[PDB]
């Protein structure tokens, strides 16, 4: 019993395991491809993480080693442990996003037998082409992200080069932004599984709009019990999502609270003591962008997904309005409204958060609260 | 079949046509106005609000250029940074008004032919009465802003007349006022919409309470299925209402937020340098004051809809209390309580706020604190 | 039809209307009072708290114009905002519990009429019981109040005495300690109320609990839908007497909140600069304890009228587990769920606050936010 | 009717009982130990517990009134208040969890003997195994805290024996790590009671999914109901066990809140004035580390206990999706549905706060907020 994917995980899952987010075997059998656990290649991934977090670590205390004056980016006594507190949490998110993605592969690969099932019933071309259509989007973002990074080093490095400290800066932050590229590629992938989820939530509403109320293939008595059970196990699938992201997705959000807290204040330092590199105001706009973007990110989907929801609670309310009284299409749907009661499909991330757009208020006000903070404790 | 529509709809609908929010096709056809997208009025709105736009932009930075000493507005390097974002923030709530009234206008198109519907089985001449009684507090709200526009923009004249600037400041700051009015205009067009709305919901009350409790013109088994039609088709009417409104929403409540924030800031300043300007304590006052009713006139019809929400619940439990026990008026009320625990009739614009009165608590709170942050910040 | 009344509500209600917070009428017929409204009574009401406001008014006028050195009680300039907040709003709630009184006296005697049913299906020996034992905690509370106000204000005397302002400091605070007494009055009065209904709801729970699982004088068939209908009244009393005191109640938590700001900033102040007058000390542990109190008084009748909801839930749901399966007392508890589902028996005070448990703690983080902002502007 | 209890509740209660937590007699018939009411032990633990506050009180007189320059652990005026409200915070904790244990014993032995009623229905071996598990976590907590709190004393002993007050110091702060023994047994003894409740759960968790699908031992009609009146009896054991512990519950968060507060400010002062006792760091981070810990034990059990319940109203959908349409075991899960809508099972402390995972991060937040300020007082 093979786990066939293809579209969306068929492209970000090789970049996932190129980068050890995914350690997956990739037999091309069929059109799609089948995947499964490939032990040796999470060891590839451990490997792989470990070194980039011990480089990330030992440049991190070499340029704090080797003094305020000297260094181009710690140009500060305070503005080491805001650097340090940056260097750490995307160390820690790359960590968390490889030191655990053989259980969210093994969870993945548990859920991917049900969605398929789920599939099945609703049609794979519109899955197909609904993930394909997520490509253009991964290799935008990938492609921006990346842009950003190589222009930030080569930045910092051609800085370090007037003191004769290029090929020192580039060994001290060469492990940081393959953990940046390992961070993105992972918020990437959790939101395209994310989306996926939402997609096939999508064809289930729009499938007990279409039938339900009289194209049918099936009389609606009985379709509204197959789609009872098929949101079901949409909600065992988002619920496997969550868990499986659960810490990676908490640790993403405090480290873009953390992130969008300290680039403001890079960027106020500079224009209030130096205002000489315009590169450096320009890579400190594109990097608060860049983490918006970010958030961003981590919680459309999750919103896509509840707003999903809350149109199957309107499609529902009105087929029971029209539901003949008393009749056998009426306690169909009675089971699907104690269903869409109890059950809610959302993201919540360990159990702490809500992944929302209501979260994105609370975070920027944090944002905004810890960042006059730092610019009270500067002055 | 055309869309057929007077009373608050009607004046509004001009004075938003005038100023650019409404792009509607006006013909005379039957007492009411029927009312149609009319493409090359839209084109009419965009050039307008672009004009204003870059008029205010370019007005504002000849106003920084001026210099501290020089402008009359801006008399402090901090009082420049406060100022830009008053002058940013009301030109972005211009544009995603202006930028966005198509759109608008095609959404109250579509549901135009339903809330039609649902008028009709309950009386039009009560919706076009309480839609007129609106006229008048339109007309009112209109009036004082437009003043104290009027007021504000002759003081100012005035003081940079004493500097040889009057025509200066006349030119820097013409759209500046010009973009206020369409944001008021937005604002009371938004809340005539949902008080509209709110009308049409105290209607659908005053049936449930009369007709299912035993005046009638129809037996109370039927009546409960129609009412439960109409409160679906008014839920439509209510999330289509918040999904055009809700970027407008969203962005006029920061920008209360904001304006809230600067505005006592300012009249703390002058209270604390100057003590001289009586006009510009008065005109602060004035301003504080118009902000608060602003962010009433967001809030208020929003919390009305949710307390009507409320009373419906209240009469379908005092019906289901009075109703026969095992007859056929207690499953259609049954039907009625799955569909009001299902759904709640409330505006959320974008899925993060909720458009209540507990939202004013916070933003006046976050109001205190960034605040008293500026506060301190300027000592 | 008299609004027959006895108990609680006929001696803090002449409590009240002796302080203008309830204009009724008290005619001894029969063992119970009979309240009705009393015009001319409600104008004497109007013009007691006109003159207070007045008085007070032009005492704070007079104090802040007295000059800082020669006032005893704003002896800073700073020490004249705070103290000039604490007079107003204690003034605001004041005016807001006797400019309202007639209004919510008529909803008080709206719902004496259906109370007074629902009482008579459970026995009014118990309510009279229950209502005569918050009589000592009345006479206590207003004991203990009345001594801190006559205290600190002979207090100031006795300070202004010394620098012959003594009858210059009566004049000027007079009235200020009848506004405390006034509020103080009418926060016992909704707490009362609130215990009340909470007593009666208590009632419905024994009973609900007693008869519905087999001391019985009726088939729980028949006695859960008189339960259902007997809750249903109760929710209208509820929501009548939220609606009535809902303004009192928000400007009551506001003014607890800004005198858990203020107090403690007096404390501070002199445990700071003076450390001579214990008296002060004395007197600010009291006002702090005292508005903890109030607070106290405000939120937890309505967080026991939370729980025995609660308590209504749990009763309901151990019935329905007992409750033969398919039997005619299996949908009387169905419609008895569906209005616990529907309704909760809260107090929400205009919407804003939820008047629980939970909002002590917030209002206390506040508070403490506030209080070392204001310390940190002192320095 | 004895109350029959082993495991968990056999080892930590002799425990409690030593340190006053507990007064039970234990007999040791049967297997299992029979416990009482002790009257004459919760003598012991009054007189244990005043013994020890009164010390603690006076040591803490002491220490304040022997000199800033004196005192090895008081050594600056504003560590003084600190210090203050850390030794009186944890005396309160203490004097809560004794004062009040008879009353929690009482409700203990009440719901004692619904808890094993439960068991028998589920199989009392898997609970002895479940509850045998959670002493080796009660043992090696208990052992790192001891260890903790003996090098903390050895320390502090030392540090002042350089100066001549070792016993001084020792008679000073001998009664506060006896307080501190005495809140972390009593917050082991709630998070070890949740936890049993937790395995519960569990069971009836798993006994609904294995039985109410088609090992069974019974038909699952009548299963549904059997597990529905379980349900109910551990809704009810959970609301007593909230209630019995839901003030020292309160008492320990707002003390974890206040040690998180006051540890990081000891740490960053000694890292700015002095850099000189590696001990004091170490000691520090440990404490840190051991005030996480325990917001950690508090808050966990009644996570997983929501978790639970979730994974509960998961089954249940499942299974009325399962079920077969009109039948028997359609009716039957109706009533579980409405017992799921109507009660969750969640530990409210006083019903202040909620007692989950999101309750962490608004502590945590405070705590920087505080922390902040702290910082910003002490500069
Ligand atoms: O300048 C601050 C920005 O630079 C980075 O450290 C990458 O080099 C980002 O983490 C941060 O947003
Ligand atoms: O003085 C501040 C006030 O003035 C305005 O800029 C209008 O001229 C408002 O935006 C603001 O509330
Ligand atoms: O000292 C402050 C206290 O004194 C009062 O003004 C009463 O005289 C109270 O409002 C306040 O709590
Ligand atoms: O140093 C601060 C730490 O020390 C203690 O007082 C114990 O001696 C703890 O309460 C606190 O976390």
């Amino acid at each position: 019993t093979p786990c066939l994917v293809g579209g969306a995980h068929a492209f970000i899952l090789k970049i996932s395991s190129f980068c050890g987010l995914a350690p997956l075997r990739f037999e091309p059998r069929s059109q799609e491809y089948a995947v499964t656990i490939s032990k040796g290649k999470c060891f590839y991934s451990y490997i792989l993480v470990t070194f980039l977090v011990i480089c990330t670590i030992y440049g991190l205390v070499a340029e704090i080693g080797v003094g305020v004056e000297k260094s181009v980016r710690m140009s500060s006594r305070m503005s080491q442990v805001v650097s340090a507190c940056d260097i750490l949490v995307v160390a820690v998110t790359a960590g968390v996003g490889v030191y655990g993605a053989p259980a969210r592969m093994r969870t993945m690969l548990s859920y991917m037998e049900n969605i398929v099932a789920v599939d099945r019933e609703l049609g794979r071309h519109h899955s197909a082409a609904t993930e394909r259509k997520l490509c253009a989007l991964l290799l935008l973002i990938l492609l921006s992200f990346t842009i950003l990074l190589v222009d930030d080093f080569c930045f910092y490095a051609m800085q370090a080069g007037k003191t004769g400290r290029q090929w020192e800066i580039v060994t001290n932050y060469a492990g940081f932004y393959f953990l940046w590229y390992i961070v993105m590629v992972l918020e990437l992938q959790f939101a395209f599984t994310a989306l996926s989820l939402r997609a096939r939530l999508k064809l289930f509403n729009e499938a007990l709009n279409v039938t339900a109320s009289q194209c049918l293939q099936v009389p609606p008595c009985e379709a509204v019990g197959r789609l009872s059970r098929m949101r079901c196990t949409l909600c065992e699938v988002t619920r496997h999502i969550a868990d499986g992201y659960g810490l990676p997705l908490v640790i993403i959000l405090m480290s873009t609270l953390l992130h969008l807290i300290v680039t403001p204040y890079f960027l106020i330092m500079e224009i209030i003591v130096s205002t000489h590199r315009l590169h450096f105001l320009v890579l400190q706009f594109l990097w608060c962008t860049t983490h918006l973007i970010r958030m961003l990110v981590v919680v459309e989907p999750c919103h896509y997904t509840i707003r999903e929801g809350k149109r199957t609670e309107d499609i529902l309310c009105r087929l029971m309005t029209l539901a003949p009284h008393g009749g056998v299409l009426s306690s169909r749907l009675e089971v699907l409204s104690r269903l869409l009661m109890l059950q809610n499909i959302s993201y919540s991330p360990l159990g702490m958060c809500t992944l929302d757009r209501p979260l994105m208020v609370t975070v920027l006000g944090a944002v905004t609260t810890y960042l006059v903070i730092l610019i009270q404790f500067q002055r």
